[PDB]
């Protein structure tokens, strides 16, 4: 008789992060009855994803989000989480992350004494309103957990520290660098890739917010000198363009054919460009744990980092947020192939692709199956 | 311009335990806008309580719990305390125990940016299903807390093994002690009294479901061996009976009228009379923590205690439940006035009677008041 153990999916970008689990699970059927339950408002590319992992879901609520309320999120997931623990009945639930679903899913279990299992757990800022309310919601989640699957040392310490069971903390590294062996075709056509031709790509991603002002117009007048130093250089920026950063863009970019900002990329066009990219210039902790398994270096624009993994470890390197910092580090891996190749060579601290054999392997073990 | 803190009373024991702390509140009128929540099923006790102590709620909730699921519970509690929050907008809630109303309340809070103190924090088992929900209502409430007003050391030391910030810890003592000032009236008077000249009192308490059966009748056949030697003590045991435990009791004790059967008291009546007592025999775990402050020796009918820190102060010694041991211990404390005068003024480890002050004086200096 088959442990039955549910993947909870509450939203889009968990689709990459828990897929790789999902696929992982369906590879145990005599062990193994695997149950996917999506509670996402936004499905089409969550869909796209489920469709490229060969996962057809169990279970499909609609937890509305968009002009929602906490307290309304709050209640109606937990009636409808509880109502499907109730009609499926799993010896345990899979939960990513931070999400308020996340941390409802987790009380709807705990309310039908069903073990939990807390995909990507440990993170801490211990300021409960920053993120809001993220923070929180990974506190409480921890707190109702059986299982913690932490990305890295640093996240399994804070759970060590916290007097949870050290026999329940385990080190598996991140689910999204497992996706990367299934996203990633060997060919692949998008139009950045047809205009990029046999040029190096300069992939740039960069928060609008947090860069507002003098940062993104220093970005901005780094990457025009990068294309000014390097003929064979194109730098694409994927951003949700406004007027106010269409002026912004021009005023210093110009048009002289080798600076493109594009719509944003859905994720397996962004994982697709990306590992066909020379360089990553990025303010995203999602890229810098995940690109360089890509074999990209990774500059990062930040004065300070979360990440000091990746930087010891010679993945990622802090550019700052002034002109001359973002010009110099680049153009110096733009210059020279062995300090390319160096950070391309480097072993990605976050995860080597088999995060999600570990957590299986740490339920079954759970189990004694 | 006034800190509004808001006080919930979610159950019917809160109220003896969070009455003396608003009354602590409402010595403050300058400097604090005190606002009282009752949330309570039961009322008529409370009520009482509330009047004894000259509180008025600012706003009565019905939550249900008779017959209700955890899930009802949790979703129509949320948005009471949500809505009520929004209107009274307090600067901190504060809260008591271990209760699933004190956890909504705190994430209420929480849904408002509003601060959570937590009266009576830190007791752990460690095991998330016993007690069942209650061990993890604390561990939930404990990840959201801003304070946390610890009974004590044990407590506090249970919470910061949780990597609680040490700064917003703090052993209080047991706010329950604090009503005795308010409760016990020298000028009060109970028909089991009247019959008591100056005669020593013997109370004796027994409720626990373990204590059925033979430890009842070696506790009345000591009884009977006690009030034979001691010609000058009568005991007053407040129990209700089946017909057939009353005769056993009646066979055992006879009808010589210095042994009273009576009906359970109410918390203000049994305050009273357990402060008139010379002796108490409990195996109630807040007997234990209360009734030493009213300096009455307390001997407890187990083998073992939950309330070691009364052991080792010496306000506590364990009886087990066999007729030599009970006998043994309570007749070496109505024959040497010493050993009963020593345990007498044995100092309360489970507080001083100004747990309040401490959280109210915490608070005030929390919020730079
Ligand atoms: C947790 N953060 C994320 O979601 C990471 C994962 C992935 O990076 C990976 F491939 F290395 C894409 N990503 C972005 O932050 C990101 C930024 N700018 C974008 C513009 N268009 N798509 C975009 C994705
Ligand atoms: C578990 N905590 C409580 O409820 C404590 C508090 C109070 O004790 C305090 F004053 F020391 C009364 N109490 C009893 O357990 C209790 C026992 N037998 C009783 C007989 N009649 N009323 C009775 C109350």
């Amino acid at each position: 008789e088959r442990l039955k153990v549910m993947t909870i999916f509450g939203t889009r970008p968990e689709a990459i992060k828990m897929a790789p689990l999902v696929l992982e699970l369906q590879k145990h059927p005599e062990k193994i009855e695997s149950i996917v339950t999506v509670t996402a408002q936004h499905r089409q590319m969550l869909d796209q994803v489920l469709s490229i992992f060969g996962i057809t879901p169990d279970f499909d609520l609609n937890i509305m989000k968009d002009r929602q309320t906490l307290i309304d999120i709050t209640t109606r997931g937990l009636e409808g989480l509880d109502k499907v623990m109730k009609e499926a009945k799993p010896d345990i639930v899979l939960v990513h992350g931070d999400t308020t679903t996340t941390f409802i899913a987790s009380l709807a279990a705990f309310y039908n004494q069903i073990p939990v299992g807390h995909v990507e757990a440990g993170l801490r800022t211990w300021d409960k309103y920053s993120p809001y309310p993220e923070e929180m919601n990974r506190q409480l989640t921890g707190v109702m957990a059986d299982l913690h699957f932490s990305p890295t040392a640093k996240s399994a310490t804070n759970l060590q520290k916290e007097n949870k069971d050290e026999s329940r903390i385990f080190i598996t590294g991140n689910t999204a660098i497992d996706a990367l062996k299934t996203t990633v075709k060997e060919t692949y056509s998008h139009p950045v890739l047809e205009k990029l031709g046999n040029n190096r790509l300069v992939l740039m991603t960069a928060h609008r917010r947090e860069n507002l002002g003098e940062p993104m117009r220093n970005m901005f007048r780094a990457i025009k000198r990068l294309v000014d130093k390097h003929e064979d250089v194109q730098v694409v920026y994927p951003v949700h363009m406004n007027p106010v950063v269409r002026e912004t863009a021009n005023d210093i970019l110009g048009d002289y054919g080798r600076i493109h900002l594009i719509e944003p990329l859905d994720v397996i066009d962004f994982h697709n460009v990306a590992a066909r990219s020379y360089l990553m210039l990025t303010d995203s902790g999602g890229v810098q744990e995940e690109a360089p398994s890509l074999g990209v270096p990774v500059l990062v624009l930040r004065d300070t980092t979360e990440r000091p993994e990746g930087i010891e470890a010679g993945t990622l390197k802090l550019a700052g947020t002034d002109e001359e910092t973002i010009f110099s580090l680049a153009d110096e891996l733009l210059s020279d192939k062995e300090a390319h190749d160096k950070m391309s060579k480097a072993s990605n601290p976050y995860g080597d692709g088999r995060a999600s054999e570990r957590i299986v392997e740490a339920i079954l073990k759970h189990f004694n199956k």
